[PDB]
């Protein structure tokens, strides 16, 4: 197989990122199954122009650790799909990552989700109880594609529903359509919604908001460079819109073929806030990627520079290396490490929101629907990419 000189042969394997072997078969199953084999822990593929890909999960959380030798100035696969319109401060390295981050961590730190607390939860209790009475419910059009959605837009603006109609525009910088059209088609799918944030910064840079709260904030005596505060604002609505809709999808499934599972939560309600992140170990759905800095020698190979490198989260807390039956969910395992929200600088700066809202959802709907099932005969289509897509739940009850 054409492969450059520092990578050998039986570290090679034919995987496209965005739509891997097995992927109807599960998201989830189809990345572990680079574990169940007998593969080192670096393994390189020739799509989409030719990257390497993290597979043991004590090497995912080394590489995220260390942005001196992993860069993020090249955060999305294939090489050049994310370039000249960036977003910040992802794709930022310290100490100019410090500043930036300090901005969106003004208004998604713990205290200004918690004291939203009482309003995110108003939202899932008002969205179930209008199904709760029928029985039946399509879960991804009745509450996974509708509660994210309307928490993030009572945060930031509410366009009603002319934002949802523009969502897609978070599934064209995570699933475009050869690596020359993958980056023309994130490059359109990356200024046509760059150019509707333009109106937002401009007719918000006085006072009185989430997104207000980072355009007003300063760096340095001075405020953000235009280029740098619309990649902001954007990286908001990315990531606040497509990668909690597809946890709650893969999450409620999974508890709707465990009806043990979801008693153990009901006789102990406790235990929903505090096994809330053994659900984050057991379903991510992250697959953000990295540039190779310096030349460096990871795993009995060496990296070139220029070269990108996959991190599938996927396969740290699925990992049986780290974690003694990562299938099963123990709410009760004393550290369940996972990578899931990231590791490093670049850590999910919302997961105390995801934390909340995965919490508020669980806490409302079993305290309204103890028992429920999944439609029988039925089950999810499953699309990889960045973020993992998936869709099609149905639950009973
Ligand atoms: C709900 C489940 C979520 C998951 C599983 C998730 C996952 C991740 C992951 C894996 C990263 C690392 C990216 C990298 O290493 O390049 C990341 C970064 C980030 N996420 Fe999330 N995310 C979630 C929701 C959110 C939400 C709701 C927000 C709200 C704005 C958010 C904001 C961010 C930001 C700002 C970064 C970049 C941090 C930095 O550059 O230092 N995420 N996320």
């Amino acid at each position: 197989t054409p492969r450059p000189a520092h990578v050998p042969a039986d570290r090679v394997v034919e995987l496209d990122m965005y739509n891997p072997q097995g992927i109807e078969k599960g998201y989830l199953e189809a990345w572990t199954s680079l574990q169940t084999a007998d593969l080192p822990s670096m393994v390189w593929t020739p799509l989409n122009g030719g990257h390497w890909i993290a597979t043991r999960g004590e090497l995912i959380q080394d590489i995220y650790c260390d942005p001196d030798h992993f860069s993020s100035h090249v955060i999305f696969i294939p090489k050049a799909a994310g370039e000249k319109y960036a977003m910040v401060p992802s794709k930022m390295d310290p100490p100019e990552h410090r500043p930036y981050r300090e901005v969106v961590d003004k208004g998604l730190n713990l205290r200004a989700i918690r004291e939203r607390e009482p309003a995110v939860r108003a939202h899932a209790i008002a969205l179930i109880e209008a199904f709760a009475d029928k029985g039946h419910c399509d879960f991804v059009e009745e509450f996974s594609g509708e509660f994210p959605i309307r928490v993030f837009m009572m945060m930031a603006d509410l366009p009603m529903e002319d934002s949802p109609k523009l969502r897609a525009f978070a599934a064209g910088m995570t699933r475009p359509e050869t690596p020359t059209e993958m980056a023309d088609a994130l490059d359109r799918a990356n200024r046509s919604f760059f150019d509707y944030v333009s109106p937002i910064i401009d007719a918000r840079m006085g006072g009185d908001d989430i997104l207000t709260l980072s355009i007003n904030s300063q760096v340095n005596g001075a405020p953000m460079e235009r280029e740098k505060l619309l990649g902001m604002v954007s990286l908001l609505l990315l990531a606040g819109l497509d990668t909690v809709t597809n946890f709650l999808n893969m999450t409620m499934d999974y508890l709707g073929r465990h009806p043990d599972k979801v008693r153990e939560l009901t006789e102990n309600p406790t235990e929903i806030r505090r096994g809330v992140e053994e659900l984050f170990r057991r379903f991510p759905l992250v697959a953000a990627a990295r540039m190779v800095a310096h030349d460096v020698e990871r795993d009995g190979v060496e990296l070139k520079q220029g070269e990108m490198v996959l991190l599938p989260t996927a396969l740290h807390g699925l990992d049986p290396r780290v974690n003694a039956d990562p299938w099963e969910v123990d709410f009760q395992r004393k550290r369940p490490a996972h990578s899931t929200f990231g590791n490093g600088p670049h850590r999910c700066a919302g997961l105390h929101l995801a934390r909340l809202e995965t919490t508020v959802m669980l806490e409302e709907w079993l305290k309204r629907i103890p028992t429920f099932r999944v439609v029988p005969g039925t089950g999810p289509t499953y699309h990889s990419g960045v973020v993992a897509s998936v869709d099609g739940v149905r639950l009973e009850w």
